[PDB]
């Protein structure tokens, strides 16, 4: 699909049986969803963004189920006020930008 | 152009007579751009990233050249650590997310 911007890019997302929304979003280099367990392994991360750094936990490779599209691979999981869908996962999904 | 996101979105930017890179970000309302002179009026405001608030000074009506497209409207200038093009303008230019 074509997702114009006047709104927030918000869709829907399958991670381990929970349906969740998530932005689309280009100026995140990495996948950051809401505190939450995810099966395995993980490590502890720092990420930065607008106004300070969160301290998140990396579980790697992870299904995520985007619009219907098939993604694996890191996902942040942390305090952040928006699951966000960075750059690693859209490529995998086949996004781009065009104007 | 069609931009691939397996690399930052980095576009070249032209404002107030001055060539500058950003970063094409469609999980941000705003556009917020780092510490620079620009002419008219401003009124402040806070906005909100992953770690927090920062306070910015808002400038509508500004022409901006993005990526050899004209836009003319609010532009944030504060503490940042990157040249943020939001949706605000994202949109001027007719850009979408496809996939
Ligand atoms: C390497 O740095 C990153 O890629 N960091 C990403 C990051 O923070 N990416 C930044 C760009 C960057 C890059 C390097 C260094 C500083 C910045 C812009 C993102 O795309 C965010 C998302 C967001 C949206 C919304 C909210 C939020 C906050 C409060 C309430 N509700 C929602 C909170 C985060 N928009 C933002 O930070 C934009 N926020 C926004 O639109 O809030 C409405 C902003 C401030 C740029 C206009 C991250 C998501 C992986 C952590």
């Amino acid at each position: 699909p074509q997702i114009t911007l006047w709104q927030r890019p918000l869709v829907t997302i399958k991670i381990g049986g929970q349906l969740k929304e998530a932005l689309l979003d280009t100026g995140a280099d990495d996948t950051v969803l809401e505190e939450m367990n995810l099966p395995g392994r993980w490590k502890p991360k720092m990420i930065g963004g607008i106004g300070g750094f969160i301290k998140v936990r990396q579980y790697d490779q992870i299904l995520i189920e985007i619009c219907g599209h098939k993604a694996i691979g890191t996902v942040l999981v942390g305090p952040t006020p928006v699951n966000i869908i960075g750059r690693n996962l859209l490529t995998q999904i086949g996004c781009t930008l065009n104007f």
